[PDB]
Order: C-alpha cells, then sequence, then structure tokens
C-alpha cells in the first residue's frame, strides 16, 4: 500500500469539479489500486476520510470513516466505505454545527454547519449501486469530501 | 486494460502544473496500474503519447512512442537550437492539427517505473512528442503555439 502526496489550499487541484469515473472503471485493479493508495493516505494522516482530488487525482472517488473523538464521543467505530460517484439526495433540515479538519488544511479546524442527516447513493468499487441514510460525524464528513470533488474547502463555509 | 476518459480542452485541469510523481509511488502497483491505464487510453485513442493530466491525474507521468517509454518525472535537459516544424493533434483538442515548431533533438532526464534515474536523447518525431506531453504537465496545450 503507497501513502500518495496530499495537495494543500492554494493549489488549483483543490477548487476543480472532479470528473465522473466511467462504467469500464468499475471492478477494475486500476480502480481497487486507487482506493487503496487513498485509503493508505488517509490511515497515514490520521484522517476519518479522504477524496481524489486531495491526491492530485480529479475524480469522483471519497473514502468515510468515523471513530469517536473529544467533539463527538458517541460517533461510530467504522471501518472505511470507498463511494465512487457519490451523489446526496437529500439534506436534511436539521443542521448541527461540528469541529471539522482536512488533510488539505492542516494548520486549522473549526465549526461548520453541516446537514444532521444526508441520503447518498454512490457505486461501490464492483459496480454496485448502494443508497445509504448517513446521521452525525459521518454525515459530515460525506458533507466535507463532496465539497472536495465540487471544488470546496470547509474554511469557505465558516 | 482500463481505457480512462480523456479532458478535453476547456477543463480547468489541462491549465495546471502537474504534482511530481513522490518517491512513496516509485516501484508501487499504484504506478504501474496508472501506467497500464494510460498505455491503454492512448493506443485506444491511436495516440503515440499521453500525459496524466489528459486522464484527469495531475501528475508528472507521460508516455511517448518505437515502443512506449513511460517516463515520471522528466526534465529536458538539453536540446537543439535547429527547430524542426511537425504536423501537431491532440487527445484534449479533438480534430484539431497545426505546424508546430520543436527543438528538433532534446535530451531526457526521468525516472522508470522501478524510480531508477535514466536519460535518452530523442530526435525527430518522438522529440515533438517529448515537448508536446511535457507541454501538459505545465497547463499548455499546442494551440497556444
Ligand atoms: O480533509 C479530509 O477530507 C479529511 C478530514 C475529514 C473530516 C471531515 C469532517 C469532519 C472531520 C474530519 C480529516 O479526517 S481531518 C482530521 C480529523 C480527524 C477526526 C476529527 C477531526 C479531524
Ligand atoms: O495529446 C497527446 O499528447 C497525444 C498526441 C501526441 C502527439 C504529439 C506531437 C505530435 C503528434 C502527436 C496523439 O498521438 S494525437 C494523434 C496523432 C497520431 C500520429 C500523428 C499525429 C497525431
Ligand atoms: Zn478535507
Ligand atoms: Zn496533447
Amino acid at each position: 500500500s503507497v501513502v500518495l502526496p496530499v495537495a494543500k489550499r492554494g493549489e488549483d487541484i483543490l477548487k476543480l469539479i472532479a470528473a465522473p469515473v466511467s462504467a469500464n472503471e468499475l471492478n477494475s485493479n486500476w480502480l481497487y489500486q486507487l482506493a487503496d493508495a487513498m485509503h493508505a493516505t488517509m490511515l497515514e494522516r490520521n484522517g476519518v476520510g479522504i477524496a481524489a482530488p486531495q491526491v492530485y487525482i480529479s475524480k469522483r472517488v471519497i473514502i468515510v470513516a468515523s471513530r469517536p473523538n473529544p467533539r463527538y464521543p458517541d460517533a461510530p467505530e467504522m471501518n472505511a466505505v470507498v463511494m465512487v460517484n457519490p451523489e446526496i439526495l437529500e439534506f436534511s433540515s436539521e443542521t448541527c454545527l461540528g469541529e471539522e479538519g482536512c488533510l488539505s488544511v492542516p494548520d486549522e479546524r473549526g465549526q461548520v454547519e453541516r446537514a444532521e442527516m444526508v441520503k447518498v447513493k454512490y457505486l461501490t468499487l464492483q459496480g454496485e449501486a448502494v443508497e445509504t441514510i448517513f446521521h452525525g460525524f459521518p454525515a459530515r464528513i460525506v458533507q466535507h469530501e463532496v465539497d472536495h470533488l465540487n471544488g470546496i474547502l470547509f474554511v469557505e463555509r465558516i
């Protein structure tokens, strides 16, 4: 497993709209190795999520994990979910502020208003369609990672 | 092997300075799979070279086709003051063709996929292709020449 270099705020890769993964990439050693290298990168930095743009890959691939911490002690321990072409279908009206950091903004942490719950549809690495509702810290991480795919850093939301 | 979608002129990705490949990535399954997908994409499009930004990867990896050479972190160290005009096309600017003045000889330092430093000189057509692909790593399309 490879740890990849991470783009920092100021780098233009972080401001693009990432390109969808095409059907012929699904269920490929190419997509498995990309997910594996993203996963190894997130763990090396003690992250709970990562988006492909952060490792200079302008593609719609994110990982969402969760672990309990100071700010959310009842946050689940959740192993990496790889989400290909994730789409948030619905944001809850209920909104709560929560502590965020970013691998691309290692200097700063902040309070961000996020939907308490999001309905998300995505493809597995195999190309299987999944629809899940995320709540709480994992909802926040999914919103943060989709923002990365859309060229948005959390500091722009404070 | 995977054929990757190709960025077209107008996409911001083609206008960045691609990031160097890190020592971590050298001799990795990740880097071989990247080179294979780039190679498959080039062949499927009938191309004679490709750069990683063209497949939405902002990394300094190019292929030049002679059997294809993959070059990681290439740098043009030496070139002829003597220029040649050759017809160019681009996978990222479909159905566009133009004469571009290039150095007729280039000496290129690069890493292999295994991560050993190597030097090669290209003349003529492969020299034009190297210069075109290094331009892609620096956010330049051939139309701007
Ligand atoms: O930059 C990233 O995408 C990784 C962030 C994800 C994140 C999103 C929302 C809320 C918190 C984190 C990294 O995990 S930052 C490190 C971190 C870890 C746990 C809690 C807070 C910050
Ligand atoms: O955009 C690319 O990098 C791929 C081009 C490379 C090229 C650079 C300089 C001169 C010619 C080609 C593709 O091979 S374009 C298709 C093509 C093939 C043979 C001759 C001309 C154009
Ligand atoms: Zn982030
Ligand atoms: Zn080109």
